Formats: structure tokens, C-alpha cells, sequence
């Protein structure tokens, strides 16, 4: 029998999409910089401060500075009926996916647009661990602004990720592959990964959509675009 | 605070989304032929008219020619509760997008199966101009039988574009990009486009949806298709 | 005949050189990253900002993240005869060299450990305006808690720069080259510069000084270091 | 605050720099040789004796062996107001850096010129550990008559070290580079370092100054010049 957590969960699911208008979009880009930029350091980074590098502040950092150009993105659409009001308060809430023993729960990193990479790094570390303790007060996954979700650890090509109503977004992360690519007027060989935007249509429009999603492209393909 | 343009396209969108069934399919085409063909002549096309030449009217021209092999396509569905009427009214008003500084607009080329490439073309720069002016009636956005929607001036890989209610369904057109492809047993880098056919699954049958989005990659891929 | 401003600044040469210990040591680096990225991107910079790019938020933004691992650096020497405490106070005032029509003046930042690159690069460009206009307030020049000068601008090899005293250290740059040089087991040509850090030994102590000049090194020569 | 050590040594410094005239000369050299006959042999030594070869013995003896041409190294200059005496006394006592937990200081190995290289390699082993131990009694540390200082622990490329007042002069060691370099009428690229000699100008006169740093390049660049 379904208990009360899947009833509850199963209901948010095709309500917000009943709530929400809905769209999806999607680029692919080359990992190659930030691979060859985390291996150069992650040692060095973990001697100084007991923090592994993977990927996380990476996307996140270059999502926050992509805010920082289309405050749109952050901002949550209230009242009655959907209501009447685009809430444009501009701190950050970075919601993130973690799969407990008991599947899929959603830490929240409060205020991260004050954060450095290192910093977000170890502060998602902290959630991993205080997670799996079943440590986690309500309010660590009490709703932020925004939402990243990965499934390259399962490891997919591409997902159709759901909208964490109310925020507006939401970015998926799939597998990296090793693709044929098109560079430099060659054939090459290079790390890829697809990227898919979720948003609701309704303030998120397709012009505003594409463009938060291309200019993320740019950080990630070049770090030094993150000097800015 | 939300506006009265907001609220009522905000309802339209998640309204037509419980309207209608929603499917979307897909295919990649080869732009060079359509291109080459464009270079070689814009210019004297534009001393003998006063018209520039984009790629509009053989996108749009090439729907047409399926459309006249594909007559479900112009219909629309009536009634009441959807109702009980395939209309089978086979003039074509072709919708297509124009971005105001306010954002998106539709105008209405009306009768477009009459005409010819270099005039839809010219009709088109005509509406572009006057809507940009703001002289646009609202009979020039009142609904077509077909919409054709572009993300590529943005630039993206894949959209998956809104139904246009009561029409059938909707073409997105995305980013040109240089792909490495395979061609002729070997090979190549090619300028390609992706496609995306959004159709409501009552009456656009998926063999049927397939077919013409099909039937339109010939045409495009070879313009000489449009001699017959 | 001498005026004022001769014998003042001419006597605290000498006078600064019997008051303090003096060193100095060096090293020469890269060029290449740092040319690339500013070839890459100065005019979507400046059009974005008004803000043209040279080098010198790359220098300055790299000495603040090295005083930020070696505190050392920004202190300041302070009581009778020299006196009794290393002032640490940590804020970081950068005094930079301008050559006006009557010569060398010294503009400091105030509070330059707060700000982007983008942004201390704005900065100093508004103070080479007002500094040729002769707008400046002492205030302006009053000394700082560092200082970085410059030779290249001239164009020469090497420099020994003088201690702007209360200040530890000063920093001289100086001309880029094209030099032969040992890499990846290959005989190359690369851009080259030259560096010279001078540093009171009352406080500066040799190893600190070494230590502090070779982190700055890293992250010129790779400017992904500034992520950390 | 800045305690007595410090009051005291920082004293010493400027001190010092007012008391002797100063120069700095420069060289660099070959490390290939010294390497090589380091790799071959560590292993033997150390199981025949205990001790470790690092490269110390070499440049220390080389050293003595240039004294032992140009006796006026080794002579300190003394009386009243700097005074009227040339000491010659032609032992030698070598001093040379340690870098404690609480900085700099200078262990002195007495009557140096007696010893054999592996001795005065296993001397300074000894001395180091009893450093560390804090066990070291002042007359360790009393002055010597010459003087080497390493830079090359942290790596430099250059730096430009202080006379141990009352002693001629002192060298510096700095890091070992591979370097492209101009050999046998070819480009080749090689183990070099560069070579600081400071001197008091009185009594250390430019000819003498510079023919004692290249007689020690000699030493350095063939181990077989030992042999004579």
C-alpha cells in the first residue's frame, strides 16, 4: 500500500504540473576545462581545507552569475489563483537533489549568492553527510529560489526535470560521455554533456529561457568567463 | 504586479495545455543547399524587388507543399467540450512569431497557399516593419490554420513549442549549426538544423505527424522538391 | 633650482632607505594565459561596462588573494625609531603609479580586497582621468596599506623599486618580451615578464618573501587559480 | 607588538647596511654534473656512513677551495669606526641558514677548510636536528667567517642576501631550473641555477669579487676541479 509520504509526493507531482505552464529546452558542452581544472587542483583544494571538488559550485557559481544578469530566473510568481505578483526578492536559494536510503530528498543551500566555489562545495558536503544521518531539520528543505537536479549519476543522456513549485526552473545534469564532436574545422574527440531547462512558461518567456541557458553554457565551457 | 497581458496569455497557456492532447517529435535536416542557394542570389533577388531573402518562405513555402499532400494538417477541431467538427477548411493562414519590445507577437500572413516564395517573403519584411511600428490590427493576430515559431535567432539546439489553439499543431525552427555528420560513407562537417513538431495527438495521428515533418525535411534539403 | 617638491620627495628617498631593512628578489612568468583571455573577451567587456581591459585587475586581484594566505604582506611597522608593533590591520589601500605631466603621482584604492576585477579595473581608469585633470584630492594619495609600480610602460628588463614607507613591500612590473624558453621538454618562444619584489627584512623575512612572490606566479600564469 | 628578537635583529639590519659599502654581483651555472654524481652514489654513501648527500659539501668545499686562492674572502675588517685591520685569519668557519620553527637562524661549522665533503655533509646533518631540538648553544651560532645562504628551499630565482656583519660577504643559492641554454654550439636544455655573491666594496674590490664567483662556477660546473 502507498503511504502517506508517496500520496503527499504523487499529488505535488501532477498538481504543479496542473499549476505551472511548462516548457523544456536544451544545449550540449564540452566539460574538457573544468575537467582538466578539477584534476590540476582537487588535491591541492583538500590539503588546504579538507574539501573535494567534484562539480557542484561549478554549475551553481555560473547559474548565480547568470542570475546576476536575469534576475527574472530567481523571482516567484504568488497569490491567489497563481495570484498577481512576481516576488522579486534576489537572494539566492539553491535547492539541490540528494538520494537518501529512502530516495529523493532536497537540501537547501540558504543565501549561496554570497558564496565562493570552495564554499559551496564544503557546504554541500556538510548537507551530504548531516542527509544520510536523517539529521536534517524541515527547514534545510524548506524551498529555495532556485533548483539544480542531477541524473549523470544514474547516468542518462537527458531528463525532462519537474518544476519545484513555486520557484520558476529548473536545471537537470546528465551523464558526461565521450562524444565526436565538431571543433576548430576538425573532427574531434571530446567530454560532453547535454543540459535540459525546465520553466514555466508562464513569466519565464522563451527569449529570457534560452538566453539564462546559453549564457550558463559560456561559464562552464570557459571558467575564466566566472573572472567577469 | 502581474498585468492584464500577463494574466490572460499566463491562462492561455496552461488552458490550451488541458485542452488539447500534446505530443512532440523530432528530426535533424542539412542546411547547405538552402543557404548556398540563398548567397548566390539575395542580392540580385533584392535589386529586383526591394526585397532581402532570409530562409522564411522556403521553410514556409516547403510546409505548404505538405500541407497539399497532407490536408489534416490546415484543420481544426470544433465544438463544443472540443466538440465534434474536424473543420476542413483548406485555406492557409500561416502564424509566425515577431518579438516586439514587449515581447512576442504573432502576425497572420492570410491565404499564404496562393503565394509564391519571394512573396511571402516580402509580406513577411512588410508585418515585421508594422509591427515594430505598433500599427499592427488585431486582424493581423487573429488565428491562422498553421504556426511556424523561432528560438534559432536566440540560438538553441531543441525547443518543444506551445500548441497555437485551435490550430493542429506547430514547427519550431532552432540554431544553424556546423555538425559533424556522416554522408556518402565518410565523413563531413555540414551546417544542420534540428526540428520539432509539436501536434495535439486528437487528429494528428503519430504515422501522420511523422510523414510531414518527413515530407518537410525533403523539401528543404532539396529545394529542387519544390519543382514538382 | 630645486623647488619644495623636489627636496620633499628627494629627501624621503634616502630617508626611507636608512629607515627601513631592504631586499629584493625575483622571478619572471608567463604571459600567455592572461594575453589570450584579455584578446578573448576586451570588447564584450567594454561593451558591457564602458570598461576597457589591461592587465592590471589581473596583477592587483592576484596579490590580494596571496595576502589573503600570507597577512604578513599588508601589515604595516609602527611606534619610535621604527617602534614596536606590526599593525595588522587588514583591509588593503592599493597605491598604483600615474605619470602626469609633472610626473610621478601614486592613486590608491581604497579597500581593494572587497572588489572584482572588472571593477578594480574600472576604478583605476577613473582615477587616470581625474589624476591628468589634477582633480585629485590627498586624500587620493595618501599611502596605502601595498603598492604595485610599473616599468614596462617604458619597456625595460628589470627594476629595483623603492619601499613606499610605512609599507612592507612593493611590487615592480616590467616589460613583456617575446623570450626563448624550457617547456614540456621543448625549446619554445613565449611572452615573458620579469618581476621584482623589494621588501623591508625588518618583518619581510626571506622565506615569506620568496613564498609570497611564487604563489602570485601561479595565478598569473594560470588565472583559473583565482577561482580557489 | 614587535618583541626583542625582533627589535634586535631588524636593528641589525639597517644597521648593518650603513656600516659596510655593499655590491651585488650574478652568475649562473650548470647543475648537470653535481646531479648526476648525486644520483649515482647517495645510496652508497648513506649505507657506508649514515649520511645523506644533498649538495651542500659541493658548494661549501668549492668554496674553500676558491678561498684558498683568494684569501681576502676570508679576512674581516675591523677596528674603531669600522677601523684600520684587515684580519687575516684563514681558518674558516662557514655559516649557513636553518629555518626553525621560529624563523631564521645561523648554525656555523668551525674550521671548515680541515674537513672532507661527505664530513661537512654529515656535520650539517647533525647541526639541523639539534636545531629542531632547540639544544643548539650560542657559540653554534657566534659568527663565522664566511657565509651561505639558500633561497632555493622555497625556489627563486634570484635574490640578494645581507652581510653577516663582520664578515666580507656572503652567497646565495636559489632554485634549480630546467632552462634552455646555448651548449656546443646547439640549443639545449639543462639543470641551471643562478648565483648571488654580496660584498662589502670595502675591501672586496670588483676585480677580486667577480673572479671569485667564477672560479666557485668552475667548482661547480666540473667536480673533477676538486681534484686539483
Amino acid at each position: 500500500k502507498m503511504n502517506r509520504m508517496r500520496l503527499r509526493i504523487a499529488e505535488r507531482l501532477k498538481q504543479s504540473q496542473n499549476t505551472a505552464a511548462s516548457l523544456t529546452t536544451f544545449n550540449e558542452v564540452d566539460m574538457s576545462a573544468l575537467i582538466e581544472f578539477r584534476n590540476k587542483y582537487k588535491d591541492e583544494v583538500l590539503k588546504k581545507t579538507g574539501v573535494k571538488l567534484g562539480f557542484m559550485s561549478a554549475f551553481s557559481r555560473a547559474v548565480v552569475l547568470a542570475i546576476r544578469d536575469l534576475p527574472v530566473v530567481n523571482a516567484s510568481i504568488e497569490g491567489p489563483n497563481g495570484g498577481d505578483t512576481i516576488v522579486y526578492r534576489d537572494y539566492v536559494d539553491i535547492s539541490v537533489a540528494v538520494a537518501t536510503e529512502k530516495g529523493l530528498v532536497t537540501p537547501v543551500v540558504r543565501n549561496a549568492e554570497t558564496m565562493d566555489l570552495i564554499t559551496i562545495e564544503k557546504t554541500i558536503a556538510e548537507l551530504g553527510k548531516k542527509a544520510r544521518d536523517g539529521k536534517l531539520t524541515i527547514e534545510d528543505m524548506a524551498g529555495g529560489t532556485f533548483t539544480i537536479s542531477n541524473g549523470g549519476v544514474f547516468g542518462s543522456l537527458m531528463g525532462t526535470p519537474i518544476i519545484n513549485l513555486p520557484q520558476s526552473a529548473v536545471l537537470g545534469l546528465h551523464a558526461i560521455k565521450e562524444r565526436p564532436v565538431a571543433v576548430n574545422g576538425k573532427v574531434e574527440i571530446r567530454p560532453m554533456m547535454y543540459l535540459a531547462l525546465t520553466y514555466d512558461h508562464r513569466l519565464l518567456d522563451g527569449r529570457e529561457a534560452v538566453q539564462f541557458l546559453v549564457k550558463v553554457k559560456e561559464y562552464i565551457e570557459d571558467p575564466r568567463k566566472m573572472l567577469l
